[PDB]
C-alpha cells in the first residue's frame, strides 16, 4: 500500500501518476509567513485545484509532490489541494538543495532519523506519512549532500519506500550517487535519477537503465525556447525544446527499456524560490501545467509510433512498481 | 503603547528588560518538523517557562526575543511561554544569517513589505506584532545584507519600532551599517548596534554613543572559556571574563553615555542552528541563564559603584525608551 495525503490506498488506486510534480516551490515556513507573496494563501488554493483538476480530467489520477522540509512543503496545503481536486497526492521527505542550518548541521544519523519520522510516524503534527525521499546534489557531491544520499538509502532499506534525486543544472551526477546508494546495499529498483531529460547522452541514461535504475525524464515541458531575452527563464527550463526532451523517452523504449522510465512535467502552481512572478513566465509556455504530459506528450509518442500498452505501462505500471514500498 | 505576544502593553508595564534574548534559537519550521529534536515540544516549553520565571524573580519583567523568521521564531511558542512566566516578551521581524531563497532571493521593496506585514498585520495567522526589527551583517556588508538593512530602515520610518543589529565574524563593524541606516534617514536613537561587548575598543563604542547610537553589551555570559577541548565553544563564545565585558559597561559610564546602553544576555532554552548538545555546553558554562544579568552583573557593577539610579536606567528607562514606537 502506498501512503497519500489523504491517507493508504492500494496500487490499482494509484493509476495514471505523474510522479515529479510540486504544488508549490517555496522555503519551510514561508507560506505560513508571506501567504499574500502569493496573492494569498486562498488564491494559491483556487490555482492549485484548478490546475489538478485539468489534470484529473486528462486522465491524471496520482501525483507525488516531490517538495522536502526545506521546499517549502506544506502538508496541510497538500491534502486541502488533493480532497478538492480529488487526486491522489504523495508528500515527500528527505532534503533539496537549501537545507537552513538546523537540518546542514546535522549527521547522517540525525538525519536518518528524521526521515523515519516522516515516513513511519508523520509529518509535523499531522499523521500525513510520506511516500518518497527526494534528494539532490551539486556538481560533486559534496560531504553533506553524501550525508543526506546515505541517509535516504537507510530509510529506504528501513520503510520500503523509494528514492527520488537530480543534480543542479544539466550535470550527470547520476554515476556518482548510483555510487553510494550500492556502498549502502540499495537496490537500484528503489532509485529513480531525476531530471535525466537535461541531458542528451543516451549512453548515459542507457548504462544507468541497465543497471536497474528507473529514469526521471521529469521537466518535458521546461524550454525558454522563445524567452531567449529572459535570463533567468533559460536558466531556469533550458534552450532545448520540449520535443527533444520527449524523443528521450522513444530513444529509451527503443533500447529496450520500458520497464525503468518515469515521466512528468516537474509543475507547480506558486514559486517563491526563484525570481518574484516567475510563476507568470512558466505559466506562459506551458498553460497546460500539469496535463501537459497526458495531453500534448502522449500523443506525440503516440504519432512516432509507440503502441498505446507500452505509454499505459509507463504512466501506469512504473509508477506502482516503482512507488510501492519493498 | 509597545506590542508583546500577549497585545499591547504600556511603558509603565515595561519595567526592568533583557532586550537581546531568545526562547529558542532555530530555522523557520524546523520546531514544527522535528519537534523531537528537542526532546520534545512539551519539554522545550517546560525548560522556558522556568528559565523565564527564574528571571522573574531576579526582577525581569520584559524580554526582547530578537528570534527573525529565519531564526526559527515561533510565535505560538513565544506566547505560551510568556503566559505562563507572566513575562512580557516583545516579537522580531527581520533577517538573521540563514534566509532560505524565498528570502535572499527578495527586492529591498519586497523585504520592506515583509517586514511592515509582521509589524502593521501579524506574524503568520496570530494577530501577534513585531515590536523590533532585527538584522545582521558579516564581515563586510554584502550585498544582500545592503538591502536588509535598507528595508529595515524604511519599516522602522514607517512605524517607528526599532532597529537591532550586529556584525559577526569581527570586532567593530558597526560603522558601515550607521552609514547605511544614515543614508536613509534613520536616528541613530532608533538603533541598537548589537553584540558590542564582544570588542574591546572603547574609542569605537565611544564614538557610536556619540552620534546617539544604542550600545547593545549584550552577550556578557557568553565569554565563556574553560573548554579548550571544544573548538566550538571558544570559537562561538570566546576567551575573555564576564567581568571584563561587565566592566565596558562602567567605561561607557563614565563617559556620559548611561542613556545609551542596553544590556542583555543573549541566551535560550533550546537551539538547533549549531553542533547537536550546544545547549549543554551553554548551560554548563552558564547555569544562571537570562537571571546571569540580573544576579551576577548587577551586583557586580554595584560594587563597583555603580549607583542604583544609574543601573535602573539602564535596565528600565533606556529600554522603555528604546522600544516605544517613537517617528
Ligand atoms: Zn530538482
Ligand atoms: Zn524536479
Ligand atoms: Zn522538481
Ligand atoms: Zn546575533
Ligand atoms: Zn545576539
Ligand atoms: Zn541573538
Amino acid at each position: 500500500r502506498i501512503n497519500t495525503v489523504r491517507g493508504p490506498i492500494t496500487i490499482s488506486e494509484v493509476g495514471f501518476t505523474l510522479t515529479h510534480e510540486h504544488i508549490c516551490g517555496s522555503s519551510a515556513g514561508f507560506l505560513r509567513a508571506w501567504p499574500e507573496f502569493f496573492g494569498s494563501r486562498e488564491a494559491l488554493v483556487e490555482k492549485a485545484v484548478r490546475g489538478l483538476r485539468r489534470a484529473r480530467a486528462a486522465g491524471v489520477r496520482t501525483i507525488v509532490d516531490v517538495s522536502t522540509f526545506d521546499l517549502g512543503r506544506d502538508v496541510r496545503l497538500l491534502a486541502e489541494v488533493s480532497r478538492a481536486a480529488d487526486v491522489h497526492i504523495v508528500a515527500a521527505t528527505g532534503v533539496w538543495l537549501d537545507p537552513p542550518l538546523s537540518i546542514r548541521m546535522r549527521s547522517v544519523e540525525e538525519l536518518t532519523q528524521f526521515f523515519l519520522r516522516e515516513i513511519q510516524y508523520g509529518i509535523e503534527d499531522t499523521g500525513i506519512r510520506a511516500g518518497i525521499i527526494k534528494v539532490a546534489i551539486t556538481g560533486k557531491v559534496t560531504p553533506f549532500q553524501e550525508l543526506v544520499l546515505r541517509a535516504a538509502a537507510r530509510a529506504s532499506l528501513a520503510t520500503g519506500v523509494p528514492v527520488i534525486t537530480h543534480t543542479a543544472g544539466s550535470q550527470r551526477g547520476g554515476e556518482q550517487q548510483a555510487a553510494i546508494f550500492e556502498s549502502e546495499g540499495l537496490s537500484p529498483s528503489r532509485v529513480c535519477i531525476g531530471h535525466s531529460d537535461e541531458t542528451d547522452d543516451l549512453s548515459y541514461l542507457t548504462a544507468l537503465a541497465a543497471r536497474g535504475y528507473l529514469i526521471g525524464l521529469d521537466r518535458i515541458p521546461h524550454s525558454a525556447i522563445g524567452l531567449e531575452d529572459n535570463a533567468s527563464a533559460t536558466a531556469f527550463m533550458g534552450s532545448r525544446s520540449w520535443q527533444t526532451r520527449a524523443l528521450l523517452i522513444k530513444a529509451l523504449i527503443d533500447q529496450g527499456y520500458m520497464k525503468q522510465i518515469l515521466v512528468s512535467n516537474d509543475w507547480l502552481f506558486g514559486i517563491s524560490s526563484y525570481v518574484t512572478n516567475f510563476m507568470d513566465v512558466m505559466d506562459s509556455v506551458n498553460p497546460d501545467g500539469m496535463a501537459f504530459i497526458p495531453l500534448r506528450v502522449i500523443p506525440f509518442l503516440r504519432e512516432k509510433g509507440i503502441p498505446q500498452e507500452t505509454l499505459a505501462g509507463i504512466t501506469v505500471t512504473n509508477p506502482a512498481r516503482f512507488l510501492s514500498p519493498t
